[PDB]
RNA sequence: GAGUGCGACACCUGAUUCC
DNA sequence: GGAATCAGGTGTCGCACTCT
């Protein structure tokens, strides 16, 4: 269990095998600490891709957090889309019907929207942690995010 | 070693530990009792990327010291080989960017390589996993003597 | 509306060598 | 298993132009 002031600090991640290609496996991964009871690791239901892996850990992260009473968080993910989507883009893209810069529909609004939704009532800081870079909780929520697309 | 009017040579390096002292060996093979026969320390950053690449610069160093300008040079590394008959091409053209849209980490290597291979004719072979070619294993045998030395 | 670039962070597939 | 390194891909967005 990790703290920074009164934000206890949390880890995600996604992954998916054959991102993009014929067969994809997308998993979800959440680090709390080392041998934490909360950390799990587990297969995305629906559209496999990286994107709502990515997104679909962080809402997991929170899900998980309301279940133990927590408000303040530090949410460290590898994922600028997820990220710079929930803290920037869907606020603009509430005013204007979700539509991408180029017109078109924001792929991912139920993954967004289902975000959203989550973050009310919770003060959570989004980090950035750059991938494949020593940061023990990145590798730690990536390996759980493997072990959950190697399933269901 | 010749194939031809082309002379034969074999390149290798090697790296133990690519974490604690990276270590880094070059080593260059002209056959049997070659006064060119060379084992020696890499100098600079350790890795076994640029060993095998400033062990390709070496040789040619010396082939020209020959008087040599048709070259076959057997070398293991294949992203050597890549990286001076193919990628480099793409590299002088897009500012040495990688497909990730990142900076060429070798930039320095190749581009002392291929200022070496002006006016040269080097046909350059891939020895395979594991082969014979007593080459090979002499010019391995080399560059982990050369291993060290600082 | 159609399209083309560019940037960024991910998610991959593959290959050879060095351990 | 890992590192050193590269090539090809998608997933997705915003940003900045141009319509033969």
């Amino acid at each position: 269990g990790s703290h920074m002031g009164d934000f206890v600090v949390v880890y995600t991640d996604g992954c998916c095998s054959s991102n993009g290609r014929r067969r994809p496996r997308a998993g979800i991964g959440v680090y709390w600490g080392p041998g934490h009871p909360l950390n799990v690791g587990i297969r995305l239901p629906g559209r496999q891709t990286n994107q709502r892996a990515e997104i679909h850990a962080a809402c997991k992260a929170i899900e998980q957090a309301k279940t133990q009473n927590i408000n303040k968080l530090v949410l460290y993910t590898n994922s600028m889309f997820t990220i710079n989507g929930i803290t920037n883009w869907v606020q603009g893209w509430k005013k204007n019907g979700w539509k991408t810069s180029a017109g078109k529909e924001v792929i991912n609004k139920e993954d967004f929207v289902a975000l959203e939704r989550l973050t009310q009532g919770m003060d959570i800081q989004w980090m950035h942690v750059p991938g494949h870079s020593g940061f023990i909780g990145n590798e730690e929520a990536d390996r759980l995010a493997r072990e959950g697309a190697k399933q269901s």
